[PDB]
């Protein structure tokens, strides 16, 4: 549980927002890319795994699951790649809700930044800090408890 | 102490590596940029602060300290900007050693990636995971203890 993350890809302003959600806490990391490719997903995972102890990743679609570059990055970083098939079906709805919510925050900050990428990072900040505990507090507690 | 970070800028392959070090743990985040501008530093800080509870940043030089964009980002994210003047003089030597160490790791992984940015992220991973606790474990413990 402490090492489980879910990939999520959403669209805005003709661009792609790639999101990694720490399932147990709701904590996110996100980036803007021109389009989802195996290479971009692989690089994103390498960054993520150097920052948090990523054990398992539920990939967001079959193309990324299949991608030889994504597979290489998961091998390199010691990540077990799994499908993102929501056998538990509330999972989809939770991600759907998060995308809607992230887009709402992006709209609220949008005019404070020229570039979408900046607005996305502001939205990540607001999401992770919103409180009772915040997502940022929850992920730290979960992992700290796991270490010990 | 749990919220104190230090900026560090180093050069390799004609490019700039921007590093943020969590002083109490030795944990790092890093990115490759073409050159160190206020805008790049500001964006880097926005990303950092959405991911970890950044209270104080010791900026790496006077241009970034002065930068109106860096100041804007610190205001937005609730970061106290301080100078990076090592009144305590072992500080500079610790950063020097870290840059040398990071460059060593980059050399060790360099041939496994086409692009410098990828090698830097591999180096971040190795640095943060190296154990007795790792930097990644230490930062989580420090912040978890602080929350309580
Ligand atoms: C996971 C590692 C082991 C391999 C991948 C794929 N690279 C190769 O197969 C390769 C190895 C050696 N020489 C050339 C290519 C690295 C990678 C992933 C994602 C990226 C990248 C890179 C990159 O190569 O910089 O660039 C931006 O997005
Ligand atoms: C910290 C926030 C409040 C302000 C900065 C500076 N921007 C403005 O002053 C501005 C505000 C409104 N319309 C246009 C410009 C945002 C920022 C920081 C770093 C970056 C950026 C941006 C960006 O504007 O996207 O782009 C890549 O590196
Ligand atoms: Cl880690
Ligand atoms: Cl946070």
């Amino acid at each position: 549980s402490p090492g489980i993350w879910q990939l999520d890809c959403t669209h805005l302003e003709g661009k792609v927002i790639l999101v990694a959600v720490h399932v147990a806490s709701g904590y996110i990391e996100a980036e803007v890319i021109p389009a989802e490719t195996g290479q971009e997903t692989a690089y994103f995972l390498l960054k993520l795994a150097g920052r948090w102890p990523v054990k398992t990743v539920h990939t967001d679609n079959g193309s990324n699951f299949t991608s030889t570059t994504v597979k290489a990055a998961c091998w390199w970083a010691g990540i077990k790649q799994e499908d993102g098939i929501p056998y538990n079906p509330q999972s989809q709805g939770v991600i759907e809700s998060m995308n809607k919510e992230l887009k709402k925050i992006i709209g609220q900050v949008r005019d404070q930044a020229e570039h979408l990428k900046t607005a996305v990072q502001m939205a990540v900040f607001i999401h992770n800090h919103k409180r009772g505990y915040s997502a940022g507090e929850r992920i730290v507690d979960i992992i700290a408890t796991d270490i010990q």
